[PDB]
């Protein structure tokens, strides 16, 4: 099967934030399950400087009242389809900020016409390729699936996916009559929301399949609390409503071979891994010795539950146990972290700012991971955690409620547990969550087995693909 998938960024061409390494790695991974994907994006001067032997191969004479060539090159084993419309991405600043860090005014018509191409491009506009469906990611493509509805072409199935349900896509309803739409297109069934445009509200009642980055996420933003004003709409549309998981780089995150680390091991063979232990300590000079040793490595902030993390650690201390942290946030917390590194010096080491290696590094040497986020859509740090045979103890949120088996009496019964998750999010839980997982690591054969089965998850984002697949295989009928 042939997709057209549509985005604003792509990792590693343009990237703002994560929504540019699932569109960069999905398209990849699906190759395994035999789904030829061609991602259309912008002509940003970033994105034509990059690329190598760009081949024209379209032309769109009227998009939104501008001119745009048609350049498809494959750029590192992307199949690309870029859309080189000077008028709209040639501008020299972030894809969506001016060069004075401001959203250009321009933006409604700059993916407007990203997605309206998209939609002609699926309406069979090219010679030689057609996609059996489109996939939009964002706000940024929403508009791919209204354009099709509203094209005198019928129009051919549609998923978008949630990434960032806070970008919305919503302007001032004065910019419609430039939307080349017809005057019905500006109510429920479609664009219209309290009067203003929102792009994401119409993709949302437009596509026939709707999407987001874990089976939890998609639960929530059908909830107040997370749905940013969208909970309404969506949960009309519930019932096309999926959640699937992100994975990961399992070849590049390997504990067997990974380089950035200080020895290498496998569910296979564990011995090594105390190495990484010893090392985690000496590069954070805390003491080296058998107990538990805790780390965190996030974002400071509340939406990570850091604030919670904060009013924990003698829970932690006071049982024996060590924490290193690795992250950078909201200078209350970095304090009150870095307080409690000098209140409990020897037992816990705190460390502000950014370092990749490092967390490669205390993934593979620390005994257990504190992720008590309250927000998270999918979340990367516990998949790393289960390849690397740390045990992750998260928050039941989003994505965290969906990637770990609670240990409880069940779970160790069976010995299918691999982490522990605690709810309600707050400090109660969060300090029995602790207690509980001491409690474990004071069981070696239960805490071994429950690295050995982590460590044996399929967090590859093969694995993700092939869920992406049989949607797309729905979709398609
Ligand atoms: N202080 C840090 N140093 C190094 N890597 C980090 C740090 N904080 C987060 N990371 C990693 O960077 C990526 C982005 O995480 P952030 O926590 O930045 O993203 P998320 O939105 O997933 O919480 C993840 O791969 C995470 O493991």
């Amino acid at each position: 099967m042939n997709v057209l998938s549509v985005s604003s960024e792509i990792y590693p061409l343009i990237k703002t934030g994560g929504l540019a390494d699932v569109v960069g790695a999905l398209p990849i991974a699906l190759e395994a399950h035999g789904v030829r994907t061609r991602t259309l994006i912008p002509g940003y001067p970033a994105v034509k400087a990059a690329v190598t032997d760009p081949v024209k191969c379209f032309e769109f004479t009227d998009l939104l009242g501008e001119k745009a060539d048609l350049l498809e090159v494959q750029h590192e084993r992307l199949d690309l389809l870029i859309l080189d419309a000077p008028a709209y991405y040639e501008r020299s600043g972030g894809p969506y900020l001016g060069q004075t860090g401001k959203d250009y005014p321009d933006n409604w018509k700059r993916f407007a016409a990203l997605s309206l191409a998209a939609a002609r491009i699926g309406a069979g506009v090219l010679p030689g390729w057609r996609p059996d469906m489109v996939h939009a990611h964002d706000w940024q493509a929403a508009m791919t699936p209204v354009y099709m509805r509203y094209a005198e072409t019928p129009e051919i199935p549609s998923l978008l996916t949630i990434h960032n349900i806070a970008f919305q896509g919503q302007f001032g309803a004065n910019i419609f009559s430039k939307l080349a739409l017809p005057a019905h297109a500006f109510g429920m069934e479609g664009i219209e929301y309290y009067n203003d445009v929102s792009f994401l509200k119409g993709g949302l009642q437009t596509a026939t399949a709707l999407s987001t980055v874990s089976p939890s996420y998609a639960e929530e933003i059908l909830t107040a609390e997370f749905g940013m004003g969208l909970e309404g709409v969506i949960g009309s549309r519930a019932h096309v409503l999926h959640g699937i998981v992100n994975g990961i780089d399992a070849d590049v995150w390997n504990p067997a071979t990974d380089h950035l680390i200080h020895d290498n091991y496998s569910a296979a063979n564990l011995k090594n891994r105390a190495l990484n232990k010893k090392a985690v300590a000496e590069h954070f000079r805390i003491d080296d010795d058998g107990s538990p040793l805790f780390c965190v490595i996030s974002r400071l902030t509340w939406q990570k539950g850091i604030d919670l993390m904060a009013e924990a650690v003698d829970e932690i201390v006071s049982l024996g146990g060590r924490l290193v942290v690795l992250g950078a946030g909201d200078v209350a917390l970095e304090g009150a972290l870095l307080a409690a590194a000098s209140r409990h010096h020897g037992r816990v080491g705190v460390a502000i700012g950014y370092n990749e290696p490092l967390s490669h590094l205390m993934q593979a040497g620390c005994d257990a991971i504190i992720i008590p986020s309250r927000f998270e859509p999918c979340g990367l740090t516990q998949l790393y955690a289960l390849r690397y045979g740390c045990i992750p103890v998260v928050a039941r949120t989003g994505g965290l409620a969906d990637t770990v088996i609670d240990a409880n009496h069940a779970a160790l019964a069976s010995k299918a547990a691999t982490g522990v998750q605690f709810s309600p999010v707050t400090l109660d839980g969060l300090k029995q969550a602790i207690r509980r997982t001491v409690r474990y690591y004071h069981d070696p054969k239960l805490w071994t087995q429950m690295q050995k089965l982590g460590m044996k998850s399929d967090v590859s984002w093969e694995k993700s693909a092939g869920l992406y697949a049989a949607l797309y295989s729905q979709l398609i009928s």
